């Protein structure tokens, strides 16, 4: 069925005579941007007219060339087809650059999220692939293989970012084979990573702050850090940059729990990473929230001291969880 | 290539045919490729019933990878009838071969290496600088050995592949590099565990980073980034001078910067590491302080206090930028 559906997506794209609007999810990541650019370039080499509305984050701005990605679409072009990647088309609120609730043309979808409703004129959803870019590569082969370096490179970038440079346990042998194909097509791995290593002054100044509120507590097995808007003002950064430090704190030794705490002032908004025989969703269901399986995310509308005490009690609760299991 | 496959075959042949002990060696201060290649070949050779000694000193950050008592201390003499299997280094470069003294040995030597400077002289050998990790080539040798594959063999070879390619990020990564990773992963290489263990940072790392970042400085409008580390900072952090080595690179990553400078202040002298981009020559700046190097990567040791040294480094920086802009 994977093969048959990759084929149906590609056939629908090949058969479409009008413009093709290529879309991904709001706040696009490397997989989103990379899948949209790879598919867009492949379709343009075949002579398709493509619109790709997307707001490029700065750390990814080296990749698009002028006029490849546009501002959000005012209105849908006549005879358009929508190719939605790395997100569910049945979730318009999460699809950025065009409003799918105002469109009635054919819709095609390529996604690797298990939450997908699996409803489109032609679609392929495969949670066992760790990046939509892998799936888009298979579509491009099914389109007639319009390969070039310009197509391969953005797809390799999305393979990279969605697997954390081939570090996550989602990486299968098939993931590596796809990277081998992409490299043979010309993907510029060295250039990609020289570009992805660049960091703004904001990053360093904010990481000086983030580390300023760091403590190795619980006798040595839990780490905790904290960020306020003054710290953001002194670093010259934004709140969407604090989401690059909880990963580094999970990496601490002799520890089990790495807690980030965003302190807007009138509420605390947590990100609680962990590792080992400790779960971080038995603290996100012990003070409320949502997420994925090992992740977390809980908002306490109190001030700073109180929310942290609530969190510490929930952590001793996961501690009894460990003492029991 | 037939040459490559013939030499892989000759190396496996010499290993299978040898009746006595096989001493498996790599270079001093082993990296992930050295340890991972030594462990993969040693484990494979043991499933074929061979007597293997693997003398190696493992650095702390890699000590998760060997089984306890899998490696030995350096050999103070050679077992009778031994063969030396030298990986990830040239056997004609004995100073760099750690764990045994190859100038005292004249039994059979086998070599598996991927550096171009290798003299290519061994009783059986294969050198291929187009392979980005010796662990790739060791995997090919294990195929030619006929040894049973398993997670124990595949996992250490996967680490060497990771560490020598920078997690598949260097320009040396080829299609066949990824084809090798796929094959290792299919054999059970524990990719998640490996990257967990490689990102296990002691408290010292974070404290030292805070201190280093505490002295970070952006100068000349972002073009120049600069910091330093002294003994007080290492005392406060519980850190070593060794841990001050991944910092000149994290600084070169600063956007808009054409020059990164790290200064190590030992009380009586200051060692400067300089990296530059675009038109800025780190060499000219280093030569002005008494040092030198390549155009984008240079160094100098000034025998003074940090204050005196910094003033002279600022002066040398101003001249270089002034030359660049006047061009
Ligand atoms: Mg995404
Ligand atoms: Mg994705
Ligand atoms: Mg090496
Ligand atoms: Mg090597």
């Amino acid at each position: 069925d994977y093969r048959r559906n990759v084929g149906a997506v590609a056939d629908a794209l090949l058969a479409h005579p009008g413009p093709i609007v290529v879309l991904s999810h709001e706040n696009p990541d490397g997989d989103a941007l990379g899948s949209v650019l790879g598919l867009s370039r492949a379709l343009r080499t075949l002579g398709k007219t493509v619109l790709a509305p997307m707001t490029v984050p700065h750390y990814l701005s080296f990749l698009p060339q002028p006029g490849e990605l546009t501002a959000p679409l005012e209105s849908w072009p006549q005879g358009a087809l929508a190719a939605v990647l790395d997100v569910d088309n049945n979730d318009p609120v999460r699809v950025a650059g065009a409003d799918l609730t105002q469109f009635d043309g054919p819709v095609v979808n390529v996604d690797h999220h298990g939450t997908n409703l699996r409803r489109a004129d032609a679609g392929v959803v495969d949670p066992s692939k760790p990046a939509a870019a892998m799936m888009v590569a298979d579509v491009i082969d099914a389109l007639g293989a319009p390969w070039s370096e310009a197509v391969a490179t953005p797809l390799m970038l999305g393979l990279n970012t969605d697997t954390g440079n081939f570090a996550f346990d989602s990486v299968s042998a098939e993931t590596f084979e796809c990277a081998a194909r992409l490299r043979a097509h010309g993907a510029r791995i060295g250039w990609l990573n020289d570009q992805m290593r660049q960091n703004p002054q904001s990053y360093y100044l904010l990481l000086r702050e983030v580390l300023g509120k760091l403590e190795f507590l619980h006798g040595g097995r839990v780490v905790q850090t904290r960020v306020d808007e003054e710290m953001l003002a002194r670093a010259g950064a934004t709140w969407e940059q604090v989401e690059n430090y909880v990963s580094m704190l999970r990496n601490a030794e002799g520890a089990q729990l790495a807690v980030m705490a965003k302190d807007y002032g009138d509420r605390v908004k947590f990100s609680l990473r962990s590792r080992g025989p400790v779960s971080a969703q038995n603290i996100a269901v012990a003070l409320g929230g949502g997420g994925h399986v090992p992740a977390a995310g809980a908002t306490v509308i109190s001030s700073y001291a109180e929310a942290r005490a609530r969190l510490d009690a929930a952590i001793e609760a996961e501690l009894a969880r460990v003492d029991a299991q």
